This record gives C-alpha cells, structure tokens and sequence, in this order.
C-alpha cells in the first residue's frame, strides 16, 4: 500500500470543468428529494423502508458522473454501462423527476408498485422494463457482473460485432459489501483481459450497516492491497481541498504519518465529535501536527473533509481513470455516511435544509414538499445541457431489440428428427442442433457458446477448430472459456444474454456445464437474471442423478430441476431423446430471438449417457413444447397402466411396459414428458383461471388432455417432487411416483438405478402393484415379482441411506 | 512479485531428518497401488471413472507431509485438519492400504459402494463416516472453508473451550481451482484474523483441466501478487536441488532473468521435448545461459526438476510455514502433471513400474496386483513409525461426540408455550427461545449465535450486551459477525456444527439472515454441509413473499422452502406461531445433541412481523413437530371445508374460516402446517413401504391420520408447490393450493397478499369454488363474492406479471 493521502496531487489535478456552485444547488434539490421520497414512504407507516444515508454519502461522486462522464444510450451505442448501487434508488429517482421523466405522484408511489404507477425499491428491469438496467441489490453480484459485462463488451468489438470502444462500465460499490467472495474473487480477470473498460468506485465511508467493516484496521489499505496485488490501477480520494495546505507545509512528514498510523475506528470517532476534540485527540497526537492547525478556529479545524465529497478530486480521479489503458482502474472514494445528516443519519429535516441550503420555505417543510426548477431557470438549463452533451438521461432501457433475424426453421434440424444411425446422448444432440445455428448466416456470429473448463467431457472439442476459442485461439475465436468458475461464466452468459436490449445487438448464449454446479452454486444470479430479462440457453449436463453415476454426492444431479422451476421465467425441459431436443432448441429460438421476444430463458438438461434414437413421432412438435406426448400403446387383457419417463429413465420405463406385456399381460400407454414444470404452470393456470370464472367453460390443463384415468407410474432421474407437482392435473385417481431422492454415491448406473428405486423393475413392481389394489391382479402377483425382481423390501430408504 | 526461483534459498534450508531412499520406496508403491486402484476400476467398464494424473504430480508434497508434519486426531486435539484435493483420492487409499488401515476388497470396490464395501470417489464423510472428513470435489468451497475453520479454531481457544494451538489447517488446492471466485475471495479475512494456523498449498502445474490455467502468462506470479497484496507469507517451491550449484554459480543473474521472462507457455513447451530442445530454446536464449550448461550432457539438463518434486525443497516450505506466526501461509508448488506417467498424462503399466522402481516382476505385472510392505520390513518399520511419532494416522474420523450433554427441556421454555400479552414475530420468538438456552449450564458456552452485519433488524441486539460480539466485543465475545459474507458465515457455521466430530467438541450454532440469501445464494455449501454431517440450526430471517414486502424481488423469498426440500438430511419448518417456534427448536437440540445423535440440521424460517400469539393448544407437541395439527373447529350448517395455511399466512386462513362460517354458513377444521416438506415426506415413506410390501396392511401418512375429506383450501407465503406436494397424501378430492409464484415488488403487506392472491379474500374464495363445484352451493354464490370481494378475476397471473 501506498501513504493514506490523495494518489493525484494538486500539481497534477487538472481544472474542474463545470460550474461548481450551480451544480451544487442543483446536488442540494437532489439530496432534498431523495430525503423527501423516503420520508413521504415513511408516513404511510406501511413497513415500506427504504435508505437515505447511503446516497448521501455518495450522492457528489455520482453528481460529477452525471455531469461530466455517463454518456446515455445513443445511435451509436448503448452508452455507458451503469451498475448503480442499489440503495442509493432514491437519489436516482429523484435526479429524474428533476430531468421531468418521472413525476411526482411517481415518487409519491416509491415502493408501491403493484397498482401500476409507483417505484421500485431497487433497481428491478422486469419491474421498470424502461428505466432500470442492471440489478444489484444482492451484494455481491454487480461487481463480478460488471467485469464480465466489460469482457463481452470486447468480446463484441474483438468479434467485429458492434464497436464498443466508446462504452466504459462503471460498478458503484460499498466497502462494505467487498467482503463478499464474489466481489474480489474475480478481480484478476480484469488484469488478465485487460479490461481498460471498467470502473469500479468503491465508497469507502468505513461503516457497513451495523458498524465499521474493520475497527481497528483500514479497509481502504486492504482494499489498495488486494487490487493492487492484482494488477489494477488503483485511485485513492482520500481528502478534501481543505488540507492540501496542511500537507503542504507539513516538512516533518508527521502528518502523514499520523493518517497512515490511525484506525478506522477513530476516525468515525472524530466524524461524531467536535473542532475542538479532532485538534486534541487527532492533531495533538504530536507537536509537529499540533503546530499546523495552531492558528486555525476549531470551526476551521471541523471543516477539513474528506475526499469523496469534493468535486474537484472526484473529477480528477475519474478522468485519470478515463486515460488509463490496459488494465482496470479502482476508485476508492473516502466518504461519511450519513453525511450533513447531523447526529440522526415533521421539523427536524430543517438541519438538512439549512446544511444543504434548501429554498424551501420553513413553514412548509411540515408538508415535505419537492422542489423543482422550472423551463427557463439557470438550473434547469443546466442541468439538460450538461445531459444533453452526453447523449441523454440515464438510466433507461430499450425492452425490445429492432432488427429482424431469420431464424432456422425446424427443418433445418430435420437431421435431428429422424433416426439416428449410432447411440449418441442428448449431449451430442445439442452439440448437432448448435451446428446447424451455427450455419445460419443470420444467427452464426450472434452466437455465443460458453463452457466451464470442461469442454472434452461435452464434445465441445469439434466447435473448437471450426469456430475458435475467444483469446484477446485467438481475439476472433467464438467460444467463451471461463475455466473452474461457474460464476464467472455465468456473467458471461448473462452479458451475452442482454445484449439485446443494453447494445440493441441480439446475441444467442449457450452455456453448458456440469448441472449439479448450475442454480445450486450460481443460483442468486439465475434470479438476477430472470430479472434482467435475459433470454439465452442454460445447458445442464452430465444430469441426473444415476446417469453421472461414478462421480459420487457432490456431482450426482438430481434436483436442478426443482431449484429451475422457482424461477418465474425460466422454462425448463428434460428431454430423453435427440429429436425432443432439436423441437426444443428450435422452439426457445423463436420465443426469444423471433418476433415474439419473449422474456424468458431456457434451461435444458442433457446426459452423457448414449442409447439409441429414434425417429421423432409425426405430428408430436407441438406436445414436446408443451410438456408430454403420447409415444406408443402396448396391448394387454389382463389390464391397462399408463407410464410416464423423462430425461435418462425414459428408456428404462419403456422396457418396463415391455416386461408388462410380455410377462403379464398388462397394456400401457407410454408418454415422454419434456417437461413436468411446464405442464404443472399449464396446470396451476388453468385451475386459477376457473377459480375466478366459476360460470364460464372450465379450462382443461394440458396434461389431462393427452392421460386418461387408467392407473399411472412415473419415473424419472430426479427426486419424486419432479414428477408429482402436476398431481392434481392427472385425471387418474392412483399415481406413483419414482424418484431419485437421496445423497448419490459412486457405481454402476445399472446399480445406482436399483439403489434408487426407479429402474425398470420398479416400474413393473409400482404398476402391478395399482393394479392389485384395484383387485385386477393378486397381490401374490405383486409379492413375487419383488422376488423374481430381486429387490429388498426392506432396504433402508434411499433419502436416509 | 519476486524473482521466478525459490522463497527458501539453500544456505537457508533446514536438513531434511528423513530417510529420502526408503520414503521414496514407500511413496513408489503408493504411487502403483493408487494407479492400480483406477486401472481396475476402468477394465469393468461401467465407466466409474477416477483420476491419476492429479495425484502423480502432488505425491511427493502428500508424502513430505505424511512423514513429517501432519499430526492425527489424538487425546488432546483432533489434529491437523487436512483439506485434501478430491481428485487426488486413490493416493490416500494408497497409503491408507499400505498402513493396513483399508483391505484389498475395499481397493477392488473403489467407485462401487452401493453394496456396502467400497470406497466413495472423492471425499464424502456421509459416505465414509469413519475415513473422511472434508468435502472438496466441489471447487472453491474447501479454501473458504478452511480459512473459517482455522477461524473457528482460534475461536474455541479464546473462550477457552479447548485448547487447539497445536492444531494446524491445510488446505490442498489447484491453480485452475483459484479461479472459482470463492477460493481468493475470502483470502483477506485470513490476515485481519492472523490465522497462522492456517496453511494453502497451491499445486501449480500450470493445468487445469483441458489446458492450462493461464498460457499466456504466468499463473504463479498472479498467484503471488494477489496473496502477497492481501498480507499472507508467500513461499515459492519452484526448483529442485539441482538448479542450486548452477544458480550459484550464476554471476550475471541473466538465468533469473530468463526464468522471469519464460511464461507458462514456453515452460510446458520444454515439459515435452527433450535435453537438447532445452538448451537450444531455454538455456540458448542468451549466450550467458549457455555456459551454465556447457560442460553438461542433455541427460544432465533434461534431469533439471520443478520444486514440488524434491522433497528438501517441500519440507523446507512446510517447516517456516510450520513457524510463521501473526498471518497465513501460502505455498506455491511447481509441479509436472501427470508426472512420471510419460506416455498418457500393457507398455504403459511397465513403463511406470520401470520409472519408479516398482518391487512387481514381470509375471505379476498383468494381474494388476497391489503392493504390501510385511512386518518386520524395512519398509513396514518406517511408514507406521513416523506416523506413531505423528499420533496416528489420517484421515480419521469419529461419527459421534463421547460427552453427554444436559440439554434444556421443554418446560424451560415455558414462557414461550404460552399467550403473549404483546405481539411479536416468530423472529423474537427465536431470540427468546435463545436466550433460553443461554441460561444452561450444560450448553451455553457450546451455543454459536452467527450474523452477517445485519443484527437489529432480527433483534438480536439485545444479546451483544449479554454474551458479547468475537473480535480478537473482544476475543472472549461468543458471537460470530462475519459481515457481508453469507457464504463466509456459512462456513463459520459448518465449522461448528462439525465440532462434535473434528474436536469431540459438541457446540451449537444459529445462523440467521435473510431467508432469501440463504439455499439461493450458498446452496452449494448447504449441500456440503449435509455430506459433512453438520448438527445446527439455519434460521431463514425476514422471510416470506408478502411479508417483507418494501423490499422488492430480490429480497422477497417464496421459495427458499423448496431449496431446502432439496438436501436430504435438512429439516424444515415454517411456523406461524412463537410455542411452535419453542417445540420446533427444543425438539431439533434433543435430535442432534442428545442422547440420539441425529446426522441433520435444521432450517426455520421466521417473520418480521408482528401479530398476536396465542398459546399451545395441550397435546400439540407430537404435531408440531410431524408437520400439522389442528388448531380449531368452526361449526357451520351449510357446508363444510378444510383450511390449511402454515407462517404468517395462517392468522389470514383463520381470518377467511370466521367469514366462511360467518357470511357463509360454511364451517370447517382449521389446520397450521409447521412442515409440509416433513409431511411430504412421511408420505413418501408410507407410500414407498406400501409399494414394496403388497401383502401388508398399507401405512397411513400421518396428514392423512390428521385431515378429513372434507374439500380443503391452502395457503401460505411460499410458491404453491410448497403446499401441493402433500397432495398425493391429503384425503380429500379436493385440494386447492393458494401461492405466492412470481416475482416479488415493493408494497404492503395488504397490496402484496391480494396481488399473490393468498390473503383472506382469495382463500373464502377458493373454498367456495370447490363447494360449488361439487354441488354444496350454487355458482352465483361464488360470483358474487368475487364481486364482494373486489377481486379482479381477470388480472394477469402473478408468475407472469
Ligand atoms: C447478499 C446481501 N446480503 C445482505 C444485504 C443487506 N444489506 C443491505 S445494505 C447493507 C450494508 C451495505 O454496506 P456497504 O456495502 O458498506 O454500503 P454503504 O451503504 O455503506 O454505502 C446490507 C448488509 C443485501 N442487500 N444483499
Ligand atoms: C464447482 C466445480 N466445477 C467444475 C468441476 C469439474 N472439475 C474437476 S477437476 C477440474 C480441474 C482441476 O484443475 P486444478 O484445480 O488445476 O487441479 P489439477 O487436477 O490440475 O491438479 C474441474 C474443472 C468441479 N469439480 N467443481
Ligand atoms: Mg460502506
Ligand atoms: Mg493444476
């Protein structure tokens, strides 16, 4: 680390560009409205919430953005990438009702959004489709967001696919929230990628909610050491104007010393006292800085401030930062929380306006009003043509791409739909059905396939030579190559994801990896994406809890599936052969990427297990988009079942009603379901639907128009809650469910397929058994298969093994 | 960053005290029957898989350590906590083997446990509750995880609950492995703590998995840098002996230039030519660099070795971090992968017995056998004598703690049981249930109360006054703040709820946060710690869609629930009230702690808000803690329903129960659901049992003993299928499930219960429409209440809004 003063001394700080005390009556009516939002939100006393200290700790670092360097989305451009801290909403919020885009009845409804016309309470697209960009509340997230998001911004320029040199992403963070993993664990990849494109203003007023982030050390010293450490460029704005005539004349060097040898935790101390305390306990440390502020008034003493709050160091970090290349830039910005708050941080917001000299009479503050600066004013013509020369107001989002793309057909994967000549898996198949993206002259380059390290154990390794690797193997290959880092990749994809509506450029992401390291280990930001709208594919391989059978407990998958479907617009498939997955893919293109533009994204599934595929059924296209499809009927006399499979274990059902027939007699229907999530949304629909139009034709769920009422099995890889969620659609009265619910552990499929209960013997077993508590069949029938069969009775169950 | 050569220079290497002819003789054989182990498992081709490269290529460090520093679980202390790298698992069975501690039939089964005697492919203790102790496969989680644990530590020492000074944590890992954002995001936590207890060994051979790490630079000296910026000791393991002399003699320095200059690239480049491309390209790169090697033969250069292959360079790292005190350590070990393998990372097997002179002949060579070192043997002698002078061997563990414990009954909780005068939240509840706890001799230093920064919105302030915040508020402080890091005070709380296991140490601890920042954001390490046999308590604060309602989409959690349900042994509950609260804790310490010892931990979610609290009904207990009981009875001539809603939306079923009987005429049997999972899974048990004894009487789910036919209606603040997955097992026809799908927006709690359609209004509604749909009333009747209710029956369905 480096002294605790400012890194660009006064000799070096160029002229602050603008007019210094407009902007600050303009700050202040910004400040004053952000406060007045919340405490209007507060008055309802509905729990509604909501901060204020945050935003004024750093509403001057954001006030100089706004003013001198967020270029908006423009012709050329989405402009700059904005990851606003969330908290700090109000203080947006009210810098646009300033601007005339939102109104006062708009502010007057923050945190009240479900009638229509009110504010998020953070910044939430999927809630305000045109305002917000990007989520952040889930600390954490939008820093590794942001890195990723100024790696694809290369990507896209590297690829020829849209200039983006004149974007930088900025991530607004607290230092507080860098003590989560995610927020340095991918600091190297800026050095690596030499993302000279990236920002990060990190607002070190030394407190996280409940306290100081590290009492008695200096987080701003940890921070400077890990990014510097990791290759970054690191900006210190550590002190107002105010002292550089103290540091000036301070030959001794004392002073320095004394900054550098103070804790965090005395320094909040001083921010909570008096002019008089700060000369003891502080100068007073030593005679040399005893002696400097000896002629100053404690009242002099009491104005020394920190640099976070001074435009003119602001402005100097920032545009360093702007002329920095080949690495990342880091701006710690000293601030106080709760700043001009007084000792708080009706009447008592009066210190507030006279801190900040509001023009609000004190005989309305009772009222809480807003303040405006009406056409005409020095203020207002300010404030829009420094906007103006930045391309517009910031931030607002485009929820729809314009271009129209020509999107393969389902013909095109007509290879896919026939019958395949080897045993292949569905892996291979999405590996065949991405070929034939990759052919299209209008998708081809706007795809953008990702893998976590693992790019062998998918068949990847044929896309390679074809398309290349992304290497800034070379800066024009195709494929994203994120290594061990699943999080990482996942920003990519999500990047990629949104491009759509952040550059008005629809980019096609498909990211494959293990399953079990998908929304288990990624999942907070599986739900930052939904609410980023991002409409790309999400490919769970090596899936299934008996198909990845020598890996073991923490690799077997068998419940990505019920984490996917918590997630509102994420639609999620478990297709069993090549061609379901080719109706599929093609069908996801077209939602998302065709006419419709459908905010939604896909999470598909696949195995590494390889088996034969047959031919797609005529006709069955549109029951594979919706959930299930009638494959076959097998006669029998001595009864009837109906049997449903999915994913890997489909084929194992199938041999099930084979042994039914032949062995007793017994006929079954057999339905591959593509998705049991789907049919169950299909289901809850329909059922809320005739709930509210009692009088009205009732509304038959899709599943219960493909079964009948004969007695039904499922079986699948994944627990048994996969398969009975659409329970209360089937129109059969008994249903038996096997499932995979348990710990996996290592051997052979064949075995693990026992040990879990879902193998074709329990199918028979299940199915024979409904039929013998219809009185069909003997319960002996029953009792002696289990034998013939093999199975322990009394095994312990697999959940508890 | 140093220079690219070793931290330890010869002059300051210590001797190394063992015998380096007759370890290497040992270690020969634990390299052959690691690789037999994989070769057998790979010719039954059931594609069980297994590795052999990775653990080639880290023996040597395994086997310096195995010697001659890692201590095992003894009468003092549980020993070393090791951290072994998962794939480098048939190298511990190896030596374990050869110890005598594994049989041969064991080694036959590795990757096939599903019968009882084999062995798990990586590191799983539920698997092995004797043998392993830390779950690793999953990348990045077992370097967080250690950091915590060597935390936790220092933590028992502090309060004196045991004295683990002796006790030193080692974290194996890969260099690709550093890219998961978790293995170097929590690195500085290690310094502000001086956790020189702790110990990284980064296996840096360049590779990941398919290629290297970072070819185009230097992956070690990223390493260095970013460690060394966040305060830890740094030491470098980069060549063998034999560079020493020519070092030495170096005078230009021009070979440490070269070494500097050459990237991971070029070095594996040279890691497959021969003697003579080296000094060609390496050593021919500048004329200086050529007279080192002149008088040498090719053999003599290409005989030039990395540092993590030279045992005196390895115990020379291992000793100073053995001695370092006041921060981490962190070696970094220059390794070649798949070493000594040549041919791949019949030929092949006698190519590597003839490289490592393998005691196997000829004749033998085929059958694949093992190697074993007789009694008596010099060999035998020497392995178990450097353990014996260690303690023992590991890794070892002991599946249940041997202290007995007084735990608290449930009339200690007596307040709890009854009405409330004031009204309170389920989250006070948990705080008084606390501090209840902390009132028992047996166990309240053992309690581990754990927050991340955000304390007074779960009121748990009251307690910092009490029993004090950890801060070596000082270091005898007994609770946990690990700030902004959900995932670092996931690890603190898996450290403790596995101290009954690793220091026969039994302590409890209570982890609270944001319920929605719980399974979505470390899911990952909740899968982790169900494999390490975690005995604690997660409690899901603020929890519930509509009941955090200001908060928005990110924070709203209606679905942690079905996370949860994911993680066999984990345990769910969700009550409504503060008696259920008591019964559900009481119950969880007695399963886990007492006399029992139950491998499961607990998840429960509680609210923020407020409301009356009315007393345990008598004899509630058993249901409580099964998952339902019913809670009245409402009389009612003109039809009747069943009413089931668990969390904050009971108070608003038992609302809708008063209008239905009211307005309505209709009565009903109101139940509160405590778990739906653990009923889901009572039925899953009853059903499965049936299915596989057709002879016998079939069991009857215990909701099914509880419920009725009556049609029934349920609600709670969770998506629907929280609710529906009991369906299958109610007794009813008719069950209709109110929920909260779709994502979350800011309001109150009214708006927000009529958006998600789950407050009074909707559940009179709902029950109404099963009563008219079977003929009890007429439709109209249900019209109109839509009507009366000003319910919008053509809004657009929440999950899709
Ligand atoms: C993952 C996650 N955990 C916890 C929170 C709750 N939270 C909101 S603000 C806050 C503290 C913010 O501190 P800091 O990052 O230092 O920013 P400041 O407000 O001081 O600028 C916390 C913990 C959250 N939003 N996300
Ligand atoms: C979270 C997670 N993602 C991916 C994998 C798959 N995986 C297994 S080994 C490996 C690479 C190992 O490379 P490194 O850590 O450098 O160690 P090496 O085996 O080369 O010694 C990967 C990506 C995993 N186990 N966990
Ligand atoms: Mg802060
Ligand atoms: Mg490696």
């Amino acid at each position: 680390i480096s002294n605790y003063i400012n890194t660009i001394p006064v000799e070096e700080q160029p002229e602050y560009p603008g007019n210094l005390e407009l902007e600050r009556r303009i700050r202040s009516a910004i400040r004053w409205n952000a406060i007045m939002t919340v405490l209007r939100a507060s008055k309802k006393d509905l729990e509604l919430g909501g901060h204020m200290a945050s935003f004024q700790s750093s509403a001057t670092i954001y006030d100089v953005c706004f003013n001198h360097f967020f270029r908006a989305r423009n012709e050329q451009d989405g402009g700059d990438l904005v990851y606003f801290q969330g908290h700090i909403s109000p203080g947006v919020y009210a810098r646009a009702f300033l601007e005339g885009r939102l109104t006062q009845e708009q502010l007057d409804n923050f945190r009240q959004e479900v009638h229509g016309n009110g504010l998020s309470s953070y910044p939430h697209p999927k809630l305000m489709p045109e305002f917000w960009q990007f989520p952040t509340v889930s600390m954490g997230l939008g820093p590794i967001g942001a890195i990723y998001q100024a790696k694809f911004l290369k990507y896209l320029e590297h690829r020829g696919l849209k200039d983006t040199s004149k974007q930088t992403v900025y991530a607004f963070l607290g230092d507080g929230e860098m003590d989560a993993p995610e927020s340095k664990g991918a600091i190297t990849i800026a050095t690596r990628e030499k993302l000279d494109n990236l920002v990060f203003v990190i607002n070190c007023n030394l407190q996280r909610l409940d306290g100081p982030v590290t009492g008695n050390g200096k987080i701003i010293n940890e921070l400077e050491g890990i990014f510097e450490g990791a290759g970054w460029n690191v900006i210190k704005v550590m002190w107002g104007s105010r002292w550089d005539e103290l540091l000036r004349k301070d030959t001794s060097g004392k002073l320095i010393q004394l900054m550098n040898e103070t804790v965090d935790g005395d320094y909040q101390t001083f921010k909570s006292k008096d002019g008089a305390y700060v000369r003891e306990h502080f100068f007073g440390k030593y005679p040399e800085t005893a002696a400097l502020v000896a002629d100053w008034t404690d009242e002099q003493i009491w104005a020394l401030n920190r640099g976070g709050h001074d435009p003119k160091k602001i402005y100097a970090a920032f545009k360093k930062a702007q002329e920095t290349k080949g690495k990342a830039t880091v701006i710690l910005a000293h601030t106080i929380k709760g700043y001009g708050m007084g000792d708080a941080a009706m009447d008592g917001v009066r210190h507030i306006r006279d801190r900040f000299n509001v023009p609000v009479s004190d005989a309305d503050i009772e009222k809480l009003p807003y303040i405006t600066f009406p056409e005409g004013s020095e203020e207002h013509t300010y404030l829009h043509a420094q906007r103006q020369k930045l391309h517009g107001y910031l931030p607002s989002r485009q929820p729809n791409f314009t271009e129209k793309l020509e999107l393969p057909s389902l013909q095109d994967f007509g290879a896919l739909l026939e019958e395949q000549s080897k045993e292949i898996s569905t892996t291979i198949a999405f590996v065949r059905a991405l070929n034939v993206m990759l052919k299209n002259k209008s998708i081809k380059d706007r795809l953008v396939p990702i893998i976590a390290d693992e790019a062998r154990t998918f068949g990847m390794e044929g896309l390679f030579r074809q398309i290349g690797i992304y290497s800034p193997e070379d800066e024009k290959g195709q494929i994203l190559q994120e290594g061990i880092n699943e999080l990482g990749a996942g920003c990519s994809w999500l990047a990629a994801a949104t491009s759509y509506s952040t550059n008005n450029l629809p980019m096609i992401p498909f990211y494959i990896y293990y399953s079990m390291f998908g929304f288990q280990r990624i999942g907070d930001l599986c739900w930052a994406a939904g609410d980023q709208q991002a409409r790309g594919f999400l490919i769970g391989g090596t899936s299934g809890r008996t198909t990845l059978n020598g890996e073991g407990l923490q690799h077997e998958d068998g419940h990505s599936h019920i984490q996917s479907l918590t997630i509102p617009n994420c639609i999620s498939y478990d297709p069993a052969y090549a061609y379901e997955v080719a109706v599929i893919m093609h069908d996801g293109l077209e939602r998302m990427y065709g006419e419709k533009q459908e905010n939604v994204y896909y999470y598909i599934t696949t195995l590494n297990e390889n088996y034969h595929m047959p031919a797609m059924p005529e006709g069955a296209e549109e029951g594979i988009r919706k959930g299930i499809y009638k494959l076959e009927t097998i006669e029998g006399s001595k009864g009837k079942v109906q049997l449903l499979g999915s994913g890997s274990i489909l084929r194992h059902v199938r041999e099930a009603a084979e042994i039914l027939a032949k062995d007793y007699g017994v006929g079954s229907d057999v339905y591959s379901v593509t998705s049991f999530t789907e049919l169950a949304r299909d289901g809850q629909d329909c059922e809320r639907w005739n709930m509210l139009h009692p009088l009205e034709t009732p509304r038959v769920p899709y599943i219960a128009q493909v079964m009948n009422d004969a007695p039904a099995v499922a079986s699948t890889d994944y627990m048994k809650l996969f398969a009975e969620q659409v329970r209360t659609y089937v129109p059969a009265d008994d249903y038996r469910v096997l499932g995979t619910d348990g710990f996996g552990r290592s051997d052979s499929r064949e075995n693990l397929r026992h040990h879990f209960e879902v193998d074709a013997s329990y199918v028979v077993v299940a199915a024979l058994g409904e039929l013998a508590k219809r009185g069909e069949i003997d319960k002996k029938v029953v009792a002696d298969a289990i034998a013939k069969f093999n199975i322990d009775a009394d095994k312990v169950n697999p959940r508890l093994a």
